[PDB]
């Protein structure tokens, strides 16, 4: 439908905007490409592991590489639904999103194709569970806002995508590739990689939590839908968290040969810590 | 809806492809913030000039403001339409595609705050054809993908906001722009983020004609379909470029103080040779 006007030409951006000072820092701290990143090192490291170290690594990669390509197509309904709303500043912010999470998309795609598993189908690492919240639910609450924007439908979606997929599990799964590969000194491009990815995702979830707080801000009811959605989810984040562990258990020669005591219990424990960080970061009033 | 797989995880990224080729060319060349202008010279340039001379920059920079404010958000349905073609390439491409025209909001938005014009309404400079192009029929053709992605919608899209919009008015704007300041050694931040909004733009028009040739090739019957939709959108190309023309004649002050024969019969011949080349850069077959 038409534009009435046009606020830049009404007046200018509103240049103290929390989302406008999101962007700028973005714009700063976004500069990084992965076209650049040496992963000769990394191809050699997985040609050097045996079959049964190889698989150690994969469910995770496949856990993030679809799930930054499911962001990437799933951010633009909001993008939409805060321009209809004439929100400039979150929508210039929100194209810096965006360019994130493409970039994540080629991050790790680049890795998966210097390694020598492009050609490789990661699909059998998605469990029942990563499906609901990747396959299923994330798509639901994001599509939902092209044809229903009110504050429920904002507020379900920040909380499935900026404060479960990037605020519970995406942060959770840096900090394990670090537990693990750091530790090993392997994979040195993709862990820059991992450092980028992590430093880009601070902005996302600040996102998430402007938009869920500045929703709560206008009546205090809407905190308890914010709890409700989250414990919601929790369910298929803890049963993906168990999936990806029970994998681990059973293939043990990556952790042996690299001498890693890889304390999934504390890995499980980062988990619950993180969702329940999240919560506390949405005040009720 | 639900996605059914992710092509990174089956696969990778086509890395031939040539929307993966411009968005890499987008990453390497796209680097510029319009927050490391220095607009102090502009500020002083601005002020020395006389109220009938303050008038004449006016009417061109309310063209682009507005312009990129609408292209901004009108390019979101593009991006949901190939999204859901699965065209994971043209996405990543679009992501700088979306934060480019951000950052030309912000640029025309510095110069206007940092000239003193902020709180001037500069939409008195639109007249009824420049409406019909910006107000409507721009965001009547991106809107429509969401319901309606059939190759005639695409390229009624493209050519609307690529051909047209960019490929003939915005094109000849920065033209205009460098034949009367780039003389008169006037406002050198804004020439600044000319330079870089030019440079940005030929990798959006290169997108449209990408994505109208891939139609094209597939039945060369829609070339007609191209060559139409450009006719329909002429009368108020010219209707808006004779308005600007009429309002340069009238009002002569920044032309002779700054001894500029602006030679309006030039720029008027400029459009029309963009438009018809813009034509030729798609072949029907
Ligand atoms: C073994 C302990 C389990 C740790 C949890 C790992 C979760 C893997 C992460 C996959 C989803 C990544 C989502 C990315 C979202 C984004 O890019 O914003
Ligand atoms: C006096 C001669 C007329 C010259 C034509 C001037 C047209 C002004 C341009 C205003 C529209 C700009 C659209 C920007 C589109 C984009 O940012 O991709
Ligand atoms: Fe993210
Ligand atoms: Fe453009
Ligand atoms: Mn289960
Ligand atoms: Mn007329
Ligand atoms: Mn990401
Ligand atoms: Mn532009």
């Amino acid at each position: 439908v038409h534009h009435d006007g046009f606020q830049t030409v009404k007046a200018t951006i509103d240049w103290e905007h929390p989302m406008f000072k999101l962007y700028e820092k973005a714009k700063r701290n976004g500069k990084w490409n992965p076209a650049d990143i040496d992963f000769s090192q990394d191809q050699k490291d997985f040609a050097s592991l045996t079959s049964e170290e190889k698989i150690s690594a994969l469910p995770l990669v496949a856990g993030f590489s679809a799930g930054d390509e499911a962001v990437t197509l799933d951010i633009l309904p909001m993008a939409h639904a805060l321009a209809r709303q004439g929100r400039l500043e979150d929508v210039l912010f929100l194209t810096t999103f965006m360019h994130d999470e493409a970039k994540h998309v080629e991050m790790f795609s680049r890795w998966q194709q210097a390694v020598g598993i492009g050609q490789m189908d990661l699909s059998v690492f998605h469990n029942d569970h990563y499906k609901r919240i990747f396959y299923e639910a994330l798509p639901e609450a994001m599509n939902r806002l092209y044809a229903d924007d009110s504050p429920e439908a904002v507020i379900r979606a920040a909380t499935v995508y900026n404060m479960i997929v990037e605020g519970t599990l995406a942060e959770s799964g840096y900090y394990t590739f670090r537990q693990i590969y750091k530790k090993a000194g392997l994979f040195p491009g993709l862990l820059q990689g991992i450092d980028y990815l992590n430093m880009d995702e601070g902005r996302h979830i600040q996102f998430g939590i402007y938009t869920i707080q500045r929703i709560v801000n206008e009546d205090e009811r809407y905190y308890e839908l914010f709890i409700r959605y989250m414990d919601e989810l929790w369910p298929h984040v803890i049963g993906y968290v168990d999936y990806l562990t029970e994998l681990g258990k059973r293939q043990q020669q990556l952790a042996r040969t690299y001498a890693l005591e890889i304390d999934y219990d504390l890995l499980r424990h980062y988990v619950i810590k993180q969702f329940n960080l999240r919560k506390k970061q949405i005040s009720r009033t």
